[PDB]
């Protein structure tokens, strides 16, 4: 068996309320954006944070930084950092592309040699990280091991990400440049954020531990396409292009490091390559009841799809009210891969917990359509 | 338990000799460059494959299409794609930063819906991405997975990763015009290429497979610098700056995209803190003797280094002479993650492993200093 004995959230600096962020995170051009509005009024976030300095916009953790303040949580009488026999980390937006990012997240914890692996992805890298640590314990290669993710798309999202974009447009003589909506949509989307969990064989003598009972992921990019991506940019014919196969002037021009999101496509598919399409593999193959579950624990991201995917739930007959879900969307932000860390954190701490309640957690990833599952049982 | 019941290698094209390779990289500001006779002297490496046509310099293969050439390799009569439970890849060069490799390994093969994971870093990535998919099949998760991993530093080592740095360079009126060292010397060290596993809970029927005794893997970022490094810049108090708190222009400037080699601390380092030191706590918590070992296998990345890791071996009394080492370095090139494949791969094909045989597999990581081990036996 292998049970969560501890969680940790890092969310750097203060919450930033919807008419600050933009100064946050700048405007391209000079002008502000045009979208923000709109897109604030439809995902219904309220407040968000920012690894960036209210006064002096200079960054205030590198991704390996957050990672390390949130594993540092972690630590108590029964748990020091030494105690660790495995890391797995995962972030999104890593501060580089080489060295991996669990290795930076142990230079800067700067505990005693052990195993560091990390894992890459979007939103369900937090959960691929998180399940190398449940088999780690699960086969007994290790009696605990240390799963977390942090997210700073603040570094990309701010608008010196695009000012080679709006130079080059202005050099075209083009009158109001604006930066497609692909490129503008996630500004007000993701932000920043960091989790930890430690894994045990046992459930600690005091307090409550969630054991894990499954972790189960698919994948659909069989047949659908890339939805959201950084680093290349997306063709006519669906494929991706990687940033190295075009010319440095392009990357510029073009700000080909930045995160897009192919929104219509998203619109179309992410409920059901997300949600109904593995889960319904799940509940047959593990013969699930809808009412078996205390808990539903679902990054949905965005209010826009919160009855979208419910509704989902709805056609696969997996109905799940909305009394039963749990989450701090509107008031932390959608921190993407660490997202259902932070959930975690809050409801584990809230003392709402009942020994042998059941929860569902559902981590979905736009980014080529995978879909998470973890179900756990409060002990 | 588990067993290596197949695996695959994938080298692109056609072997390119010592006296060919400048030309399918290219030259940096129309000068060929004044390092590579010396750093191919050193090295000993006389063929390599690139993922470019000879002909016409396009890419012959994005990092998931090789991938996914490699993973079309384990498919056989006892084996179809759609059979793999489970698909562990990583790539230290992958397409895009989003998504992760794997899922874009995933959307090549087309294979049915199934669980994808990337795991990221360099070398040892890997190894990373193969123990996941040795305690997915040991924890009982599932009775098979696929790892495999994917090299095509190409991409970035061709010249036209330099051309705006030699631009600035030559507009500084720098003395000089050509790269530093530490960008020019991995363009002839690292190459292409591609490797795949099948692991099964049982053995295959015909012929041999590699049970897998254990993989144990040590970082030792906790207190050495960065050593290799794409993505950023190494600062001179020796930590690393990402690219995104870097300007636009700096990125061209500089190359900070390019794969850099901190070649003084890599010599002085990568044998202890990525052999003598992890190899050491494993031989005393495993209690080996070299004696047991009949093949080691060791992913040394230059004849520079052969018998300095040797000499790692003799100081921690753990000796092993040349006879029992296998490497096809020389012919194959260092194909960083993929190099324990195309090791494994040529060796399982040889008809020289016999039953009860038991090998040892040692892959380094100079990015940060890890050190990843592997114990298999021929069963």
């Amino acid at each position: 068996n292998v049970y969560i004995t501890k969680v940790s959230a890092f969310m750097p600096g203060n919450p930033i309320d919807n008419n600050t962020m933009e100064s946050v995170l700048g405007f391209v051009g000079g002008r502000p954006s045009r979208s923000r509005h709109i897109v604030l009024r439809n995902n219904g976030i309220k407040y968000r944070h920012y690894a960036l300095d209210p006064e002096t916009g200079e960054a205030t953790y590198t991704s390996a930084q957050l990672a390390a303040e949130a594993v540092k949580g972690l630590v108590d009488e029964h748990f020091s950092l030494d105690d660790m026999q495995s890391l797995a980390a995962s972030s999104g937006t890593s501060d580089q592309i080489i060295p991996g990012h669990g290795v930076m997240v142990h230079g800067e914890l700067k505990n005693k040699p052990c195993e560091v692996i990390s894992t890459s992805g979007a939103c369900a890298a937090g959960m691929t990280a998180m399940k190398y640590a449940y088999l780690s314990v699960l086969s007994g290669a290790t009696s605990n091991a240390v799963s977390t993710t942090s997210e700073v798309p603040s570094t990309v999202l701010h608008a010196r990400n695009f000012q080679s974009e709006n130079e080059a447009r202005v050099a075209e003589l083009e009158r109001r440049p604006e930066i497609a909506f692909e490129k503008d949509f996630l500004r007000w989307m993701l932000s920043d954020g960091a989790g930890a969990a430690l894994l045990e064989n046992k459930p600690r003598p005091d307090g409550v531990s969630l054991r894990i009972d499954w972790i189960d992921i698919y994948s659909f990019a069989n047949e659908q396409e890339t939805c959201m991506y950084s680093g290349g940019e997306k063709l006519a014919d669906g494929s991706l292009k990687g940033w190295a196969q075009m010319s440095q002037a392009d990357w510029l021009a073009y700000s080909v490091f930045c995160i897009k999101q192919d929104v219509r496509y998203l619109n179309e598919r992410v409920v059901k390559f997300t949600l109904t399409e593995p889960l319904r593999r799940i509940v047959a193959d593990r013969n699930l009841s809808s009412e078996s579950i205390d808990w539903f624990l679902p990054h949905y991201s965005s209010e826009y799809f919160r009855m979208k995917f419910s509704e989902g739930l709805d056609d696969i007959n997996f109905s799940i009210e909305q009394e039963r879900w749990f989450t701090n969307l509107t008031v932390k932000g959608n921190t993407g891969s660490a997202s259902i860390y932070i959930m975690l954190d809050e409801l584990m701490k809230s003392g709402k917990l009942k020994k042998d309640q059941r929860l569902l957690c559902f981590i979905p990833e736009s980014a080529r359509f995978t879909g998470a599952f973890m179900h756990l049982t409060v002990v």
